[PDB]
């Protein structure tokens, strides 16, 4: 079946957070609290915060996966468009077909699920850095929502899951994401509508 997208804070009080970045033209990633929706530019840094009430032990892993929002497209694997999946922009770790990457982490791990064929990217959980009360992961989305032959304007969710070293589910959250050229503009537009 389709991966679960049901929210669960779980034992560690797992919640997601996002920078309050506003909607100026220069912004490459902006989150709409009202919409629970991230607007971001292709290949740009996309900070996602992990907030916990208790610290998960080292060995804990954080996985990200994209799925289609509409029920008629839920069974279809979210993947990059032919153009981008053949454009050689791979960092030498990410499979060229994967929509979601993590930048700035040499311990990043990618998975093609042997049964479901779905793509996901995982990193080790690290506790909050100095000066912050949350843990931040920098994601990159390697296709535009507009990309023909890929998402083709079909809305998607990103599902973030907290799992232990043995693969046991600890927590889950999710947010919608729209990859576009003018994220600030799109956020304002969708919030007025
Ligand atoms: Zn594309």
């Amino acid at each position: 079946s389709v991966p679960s997208q049901k929210t669960y804070q779980g034992s560690y009080g797992f919640r997601l957070g996002f920078l309050h970045s506003g909607t100026a033209k220069s912004v490459t990633c902006t989150y709409s609290p009202a919409l629970n929706k991230m607007f971001c530019q292709l290949a740009k840094t996309c900070p996602v915060q992990l907030w916990v009430d208790s610290t998960p032990p080292p060995g804990t892993r954080v996985r990200a996966m994209a799925i289609y929002k509409q029920s008629q497209h839920m069974t279809e694997v979210v993947r990059r468009c032919p153009h981008h999946e053949r454009c050689s922009d791979s960092d030498g770790l990410a499979p060229p077909q994967h929509l979601i990457r993590v930048e700035g982490n040499l311990r990043v791990e990618y998975l093609d699920d042997r049964n479901t064929f779905r793509h996901s990217v995982v990193v080790p959980y690290e506790p909050p850095e100095v000066g912050s009360d949350c843990t931040t992961i920098h994601y990159n989305y390697m296709c535009n929502s507009s990309c023909m032959g890929g998402m083709n304007r079909r809305p998607i969710l990103t599902i973030i899951t907290l799992e232990d070293s043995s693969g046991n589910l600890l927590g889950r959250n999710s947010f919608e994401v729209h990859v576009c050229a003018c994220p600030g503009r799109d956020r304002r537009t969708e919030e007025e509508n």
